[PDB]
């Protein structure tokens, strides 16, 4: 069995800024989300190997992490907020895609994705 390489967090021709959403996004939403205690299975790439998931990176085409966007919001590597919102909900709907309905990790994501919810509620406007 074998893992793809991760997400990319560093790209030198990609273009970028520091805006005050993306500020928000690490130092509220990523920071909420990451000491949840139901972050841990979201804090790194899956590796499909040691789960003995060998169908995950065939059903998972776009996979992402917490651990992944807390790099790119580190390395400041987005240019926007909604590069890194949607970088969350492919998190969670991969979560959805792949899992069943009630499983416990579903539980674990449906519990993080409210909090995501009210706190990008309140993304402040771009100054
Ligand atoms: C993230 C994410 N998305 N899916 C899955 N994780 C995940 C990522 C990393 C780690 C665990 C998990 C858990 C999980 C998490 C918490 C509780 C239940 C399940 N479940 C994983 N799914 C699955 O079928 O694991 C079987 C399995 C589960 C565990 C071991 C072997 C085989």
């Amino acid at each position: 069995s074998m893992n793809p390489p991760p997400p990319e967090t560093s790209n030198p021709n990609k273009p970028k800024r520091q805006t005050n959403q993306l500020q928000y996004l690490l130092r509220v939403v990523l920071k909420t989300l990451w000491k949840h205690q139901f972050a841990w299975p979201f804090q790194q790439p899956v590796d499909a190997v040691k789960l003995n998931l060998p169908d995950y990176y065939k059903i998972i085409k776009t996979p992402m992490d917490m651990g992944t966007i807390k790099k790119r919001l580190e390395n400041n590597y987005y240019w926007n907020a909604q590069e890194c919102i949607q970088d969350f909900n492919t998190m969670f709907t991969n979560c959805y895609i792949y899992n069943k309905p009630g499983d416990d990790i579903v539980l674990m994501a449906e519990a993080l994705e409210k909090l995501f919810l009210q706190k990008i509620n309140e993304l402040p406007t771009e100054e």
